[PDB]
């Protein structure tokens, strides 16, 4: 039984020569030589079985990623676990090894306009597929966008994903939310559960802005401070957009704020391509009903050199206590067993 950083990393004889990568949500991450395909691979250890939430998220991701097949979405290549429920304490998910991710790249590398364009294209191409399956990722951020040595990009981490449910999207003001703060659309803090596709487009807009400067655009330090970062750049919502927020606590909060003017994108991003800023503006639209959709974003002039809807595939179809969820993780991973 191989050990890494003083813990069992029990990946069998198939996978050998482990090197520590980093530290996931529910366990450790390593590379390993795959003795069957003769390539190094990434493997993450997942120990979710005590907690119903870690079980829920583990199972959501497994079910989604096994059903999806797309060049810009990470696959599951193998899953390692014990032969019986009783002996299964952990699950190992094997995926393609990727050199880096966008978070690491942004902290260390200047991106050319050509790189930004290509990364954005790949993100949206992957997102077209996800949305075509009626699924929302709900936690798009640089550290969930993996890149290889030739800058192929794959979206990962579907633990917070949901089926879209726009008829149940409304909630009150200051309703708590789980997904990463800096990439949360303004409506999350006002009146949205994050059950519509527009939530993901906002996050992509934040990612685009961060590619342009290497700095997150709206780095809020706490729940409501996130909204006030957004409003500091977008400025005060218009009457029409304010009138769409029927909830009085949310509406009156916005009305209580002093008038803020829009910060022009070309002053925030003086070296950016003008077509990139036109698309950014459309993704970072305050009103989620007016926000650009994924397929429109692909068709935007900024992406013209890549846009090819015949080569931007869609999914073939649309997509509980911890004891039942352990059984379900066991069943879902059975296809990888001898
Ligand atoms: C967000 C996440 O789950 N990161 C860990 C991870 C997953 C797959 C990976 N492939 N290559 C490297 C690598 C890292």
């Amino acid at each position: 039984p191989e050990m890494v950083r003083g813990q069992v990393f029990d990946v069998g004889p198939r996978y050998t020569n482990l090197s520590y990568i980093g530290e996931g949500a529910y366990g450790m991450v390593c590379s390993a030589y795959d003795n069957v395909n003769k390539v190094r691979v990434a493997i993450k250890k997942i120990s979710p079985f005590e907690h119903q939430t870690y079980c829920q998220r583990t199972l959501r991701e497994i079910k989604i990623l096994l059903r999806f097949r797309h060049e810009n979405i990470i696959g599951i290549n193998d899953i390692i676990r014990a032969p019986t429920i009783e002996q299964m304490k952990d699950v190992y998910i094997v995926q393609d090894l990727m050199e880096t991710d966008l978070y690491k790249l942004l902290k260390t590398q200047h991106l050319s306009n050509d790189h930004i364009c290509y990364f954005l294209y790949q993100i949206l191409r992957g997102l077209k597929y996800i949305h075509s399956a009626n699924v929302l990722h709900r936690d798009l951020k640089p550290s969930n966008l993996l890149l290889n040595t030739t800058c192929d990009l794959k979206i990962c981490d579907f633990g917070l994903a949901r089926v879209a449910d726009p008829d149940h999207d409304h909630t009150g003001f200051l309703t708590e939310y789980v997904a990463t703060r800096w990439y949360r659309a303004p409506e999350i803090m006002l009146n949205s559960k994050g059950y519509t596709k527009s939530i993901d487009i906002w996050s992509v807009g934040c990612i685009l802005a961060e590619m342009l400067s290497n700095r997150p655009i709206f780095p809020g330090k706490h729940y409501l401070d996130q909204l006030n970062h957004i409003l500091g750049i977008l400025g005060s919502p218009s009457q029409e957009d304010l009138n769409c927020i029927i909830n009085l606590k949310a509406r009156n909060y916005l009305l209580s704020l002093p008038h803020k003017n829009k910060v022009p994108w070309n002053r925030l991003f003086p070296n950016a391509d003008s077509k990139a800023l036109d698309l950014l503006d459309k993704m970072l639209t305050f009103n989620p009903h007016k926000r650009i959709e994924v397929e429109q974003a692909l068709a935007h002039p900024y992406l013209e050199q890549y846009y090819d809807p015949s080569d931007e595939p869609i999914a073939e179809a649309p997509f509980l206590p911890k004891e039942k969820l352990k059984e379900l993780i066991f069943e879902e991973t059975a296809r990888f067993q001898p």
